[PDB]
C-alpha cells in the first residue's frame, strides 16, 4: 500500500494468503480467530483457537495483547513480513500477567529443498521471558553471549505438526537467555548473533525471505504466546527497527 515495503508486499501478492487482512493506516484492533495484515509499516499475525484474545496495535508499533481464560491459546505480534539476517529488533514490555512466553518468533522455508528434510522449514524463537519452557524438548546446541546477555541454544523436531505450509515435520530453533528481560526497560536483539550461534552447531535457516509457503510469509514478529492459561492476562509494549545505516 503507502509504506514502501507494505507497497513491495502487496505487489508480491501477499494478500492472497487466506489470513492476510489488509494494511490499516491507523491503529487496528484484531479479535478475530486468525488474522495477519500490516498497520503501517509494521506486519502482525495473530491466531487463537477461541476466546477474546484481542491485539491492538497502531502504526507506531505500540500493541497490547489481552487473553482469556479457559485454556484458550495465542499467539500473535507485530514485526516483519520477512527476516533479516542482519537486522537488530529494538522492543520493550511495560505489562506483562505471566504470558507463556514472549519472544522473537520467525520463520524460514526452502521449497527447493527436499520436505523430507526437517532443515527444509524452521521455526525459530529467540525466547525473552516466560512462564512455561518451550524449549523443553529440544537437544541442547551452545552457550554464548550477544548484548552481554547470556543465551543457550536448542533444537527441537515437530513431527506431521501445524506450520506456515501446513501439516508437516520441521525443526524448531531456539534461543534462550540465563534470566528474563526486564518490564519496563527497552532491550535488543542482535538477531545475527543467534543466527551464527545456530549455524555453529550447524542449524542453518533456511529462506527467510519468501512467499512460497501455504499460508503466511516467512514472517519476522515479536510475539506474546500463552498456552492453557488458567486466567486471563495482558502484555503490551512496543517493537521498533535498531538496525544500524
Amino acid at each position: 500500500k503507502m509504506p514502501p515495503a507494505v507497497a513491495d508486499a502487496k505487489a508480491s501478492g501477499i494478500a492472497r494468503f487466506n489470513a492476510y487482512t489488509q494494511y490499516f493506516p491507523e491503529a487496528t484492533l484484531i479479535t478475530q480467530p486468525h488474522a495477519t495484515g500490516h498497520v503501517g509499516n509494521f506486519f502482525f499475525t495473530h491466531w487463537k483457537d477461541g476466546g477474546s484474545a484481542a491485539l491492538d496495535l497502531d502504526a507506531k508499533g505500540n500493541f497490547s495483547v489481552s487473553w482469556q481464560g479457559g485454556g484458550y491459546n495465542y499467539v500473535g505480534g507485530p514485526g516483519w513480513h520477512f527476516g533479516d539476517k542482519n537486522r537488530v529488533i529494538g522492543y520493550r514490555f511495560n505489562q506483562d500477567s505471566g504470558a507463556s512466553y514472549i519472544t522473537l518468533y520467525g520463520w524460514g522455508y526452502d521449497k527447493s529443498m527436499p520436505a523430507t528434510d526437517p532443515a527444509h522449514l524452521v521455526e525459530y524463537y529467540i525466547l525473552q521471558r516466560w512462564t512455561y519452557d518451550p524449549s523443553q524438548d529440544g537437544i541442547y546446541g551452545k552457550t554464548f553471549v550477544s548484548n552481554g546477555i547470556e543465551y543457550s541454544t536448542y533444537r527441537s523436531i515437530r513431527k506431521v505438526k501445524p506450520s506456515i505450509n501446513g501439516p508437516t515435520t520441521f525443526y524448531q530453533y531456539w534461543s534462550k537467555p540465563s534470566a528474563q528481560q526486564e518490564l519496563g526497560k527497552d532491550h535488543k536483539i542482535i538477531f545475527a548473533d543467534h543466527v551464527k550461534a545456530w549455524a555453529d552447531t550447524g542449524w542453518i535457516l533456511p529462506d527467510m525471505n519468501n512467499f512460497d509457503a501455504s499460508d503466511d510469509p516467512t514472517y519476522q514478529v515479536l510475539a506474546v504466546e500463552v498456552f492453557n492459561p488458567q486466567k486471563n492476562g495482558t502484555a503490551s509494549g512496543q517493537v521498533w527497527d535498531e538496525t544500524p545505516r
